[PDB]
């Protein structure tokens, strides 16, 4: 059933940020299953509990891009997240017009893990013939992008997007004011901003932009549209400046904004993907298949020059994901001879960039880590980097990685993981139970400083150590009760 | 009277290449003048002599351009240019709307000094005026050149211009027939070209391309004309594309083409002049008046410093006559003490670029140039250089120079004339009486030869030889003779 389907995905699925294709922003210990819809109904049924505050705070996971700008994932807080969700599942069909628009690639769709968002899902056979036909004809490609559609959407525009904004402000229960409502407790009863990561926070972005993309398409423009990112093909210049005025007034009218500096113009034909991307794969060493495995086994001096010649890139034009789209391209043509070499190289980028730092895990069984210690100094280095440059990704993957892996941390690193505080990370430390004194006077801090939203955006860790039996519960209502005894874990075993 | 006006503009003042506005292309010793309109009608008048050849070649005078590229400027044969120019007077009812089109600025016009088509004539209030009113709520310029207005137009579509194609198509008399057939008879009776620097093939242009801007005009379109090159103020980009391709129709139907390589959209606001010019007048040690003529004298830092600076700009840019600007804005405002610097300076740059030439004699009084012979030697290495470079603009003002301000001039130099063969250096020459036998054996190898496109090649040449009395006569028509008959002189004194 899709109704079904939607249910499990936004609960089991995609309530923490899982929408990356091949390696997620999360490591793999950290999971949202054994979170059933029956669990999400307990919950929402739940009313006992008494909050100073109004709303819920979010667990907050800050991710690098490949610049190393820090993006804010966010983890809703089960209470809110199962409201929301509960709510996007009984309206689904009035919601489900998001699944048919054309326009938009990156929308809920029934995938065979379970997820319904999941970035670049489509084969690169539709992908290739798409933008050949949308670009066919037409000698102007327009790249605009929305400047806040996390950051400061309106939640207050999310009837306006469904019933008009004229007719809501009329109107002023329907669905959408509900889910606008549910949307707000999300994140601290605030109406502008969206958590990153879960899919409710993306449908709602869907249906918002949903009537944009209605109206665009009414008169006649071909685009698509990635999340956030408007790419369209227009005949003429003019073409292209009226849709970027239409744009404008469309995302005027729900209180969104181009980005400016994002946004530009260039002349059809240009490359499918970026230019970068042709240029990686151009000089790719595994460009080709032989159909044999030992050819297609990569020697020393491909894999280190081609690498290399990544960095080159990188520094040179730094357009998108360099490194990590050329890691992906020799991480899996590797031979026994070349993994020492391969694998300090990723330890020295990924220290430089910790984006990469989750490509670690795919050589970290082949490498030996007892070895002379150097690899336990270089990933508590890498832990240090972690945690000066207050990154959660990296430190999270790092930490999977010593965890899984038997690597030992050093008190001096442990001082500034607790110092830094990802919740996520000190769910990691709170899961080896090595550091249980310290966990505990971190939250025993955040206990005594009585402010509601300093425990909910520690509430994983909250409930990880309360699950544990550990710590008592630190809500009044029965939430974390109703999730302790059907046996919700986060952290669950293999 | 306007009739008058022209047929004394195309006889007296614009025969000659002397379109210029501030120094012209030929030294001043040349002068069309005292070759008056009834001359013409009586060389018209006369039907003796024969031809073994069709139609008359011309006088050939290479100008070189600023990036030292040479430009060939054409003298008519008297006879053709005579019938032509009393064609061009005797239907200029049915000629001149070519006055009133608007959008060429560079016209046939009733000018003070007696010319009609004068390059730049207008001041910097209209023009400055012009270009704001004609850039206002535009934001594209397009500037597009004809690859071959002077070297490959239609003379058959002189008809088609007048009374369109297919009416002149039927209709194979017309004055329009008459003036294609005239037009051909100036250049050896060819039907591609016309000859650069006379008035009469200007007014040919003119016609031809009046028909163009006319079916622009009619489309709406906002654009201006100089000579061969249109500036279009276009409000989007895709006008700008559509005033290309009409232009290409329009050029098109007339066997014209634009040059693609010339051709560009440029977004406005631009700069009114180009952008070297204004680099240059910003840069101006000249550019603000005092009232006082001791306080704006240049200094040798400021002028010499200044054409530095210029040399910087030519090297650097090279998107005009950035070298002649310069000088044109610092050789007037010198003092007594900077003369030797600056003349040494402009005698340099005349050496590399022979179209600087000519300011040499805005000094040429001041500078003592007996001294020690090493300005002797300059000029014989700057005629050596025009010799070499074959070009005619430069030996010619070069050679103006030495023979008004008695420089003399070695044999060696001589010899590189004489294998160079200008018609204008060898008129020169001839006027000067010194080497009158190597220009009898070079007028008696012409001769000898027995083409007559050779004689029309050095027409002035042997007219000024027989004006003299130094030589007979080489054609057999009456033509010749009616010009001595009535004191026609191409090299009068003052």
């Amino acid at each position: 059933d899709e109704k079904r389907h939607l249910y499990e995905a936004l609960l089991r699925h995609n309530y923490f940020p899982n929408q990356k294709g091949s390696i997620s922003e999360i490591p793999p210990c950290f999971s949202s299953r054994t979170f059933t819809p029956e669990i999400a109904e307990l919950i929402s049924s739940d009313t006992s509990g008494r909050r100073s505050l109004q709303g819920y705070d979010c667990v907050e996971y800050y991710a690098t891009r490949y610049n190393n700008f820090p993006r804010t994932l966010s983890i809703i807080h089960p209470k809110a997240y199962s409201k929301l969700a509960k709510h996007i599942h009984d309206n689904w069909e009035e919601i489900r017009f998001i699944k048919e628009n054309e326009n938009s690639m990156i929308k809920p769709d029934m995938h065979a893990d379970g997820r319904i968002i999941i970035m670049n899902y489509e084969d690169a056979e539709t992908k290739t013939i798409r933008e050949l036909n949308d670009g066919f004809g037409r000698r102007f490609k327009v790249n605009a992008d929305i400047s806040g559609c996390f950051t400061n959407i309106y939640s207050h525009s999310i009837p306006w997007a469904v019933i008009g904004v004229n007719n809501a402000k009329i109107a002023l229960k329907h669905w959408s004011d509900k889910l606008d409502y549910f949307q707000r407790q999300a994140k601290r009863n605030e109406t502008h901003g969206v958590p990153i990561g879960p899919a409710t926070s993306s449908i709602v972005c869907e249906i918002i932009l949903s009537a944009v993309d209605k109206r665009l398409r009414d008169d006649g423009f071909l685009f698509r549209r990635y999340i956030d990112d408007y790419t369209c093909y227009c005949k003429t210049h003019d073409d292209a400046k009226e849709f970027l005025h239409l744009l404008g007034m469309e995302l005027s009218k729900y209180k969104l904004s181009l980005n400016l500096h994002k946004t530009k113009i260039t002349n059809l034909p240009g490359t499918l993907n970026d230019n970068w991307v042709s240029l990686l794969n151009v000089n790719s060493p595994t460009k080709k298949r032989f159909t044999d495995q030992d050819l297609n086994k990569l020697s020393s001096s491909e894999v280190i020059n081609f690498l290399d010649y990544a960095v080159q890139l990188n520094t040179q034009v730094g357009g998108g994901s360099i490194l990590k789209y050329a890691i992906s391209l020799v991480i899996n043509n590797l031979d026994e001879y070349t993994i020492t070499q391969v694998y300090d190289y990723l330890l020295n980028l990924s220290w430089h960039y910790p984006m990469l730092i989750p490509y670690l895990g795919v050589l970290i069984e082949h490498v030996y880590l007892d070895d002379g210690d150097e690899y336990k100094n270089k990933f508590n280095e890498i832990l240090s980097m972690c945690a000066e440059n207050k990154c959660s990704d990296g430190m999270a993957w790092t930490l999977y990685f010593c965890i899984k892996n038997n690597i030992d941390i050093d008190d001096d690193v442990i001082e500034k993981i607790i110092c830094f505080g990802d919740c996520l990370s000190l769910c990691l430390l709170d899961s080896s139970d090595i550091y249980e004194e310290k966990i505990n006077n971190f939250v025993s801090d955040i206990i005594k400083l009585d402010y509601e939203y300093d425990i909910d955006r520690y509430w994983l860790l909250f409930y990880q150590r309360f699950f544990k039996d550990k710590a008592p519960s630190p809500y009044n209502d029965k939430c974390f009760d109703i999730m302790k005894g059907y046996g919700v874990d986060f952290m669950p075993d293999e």
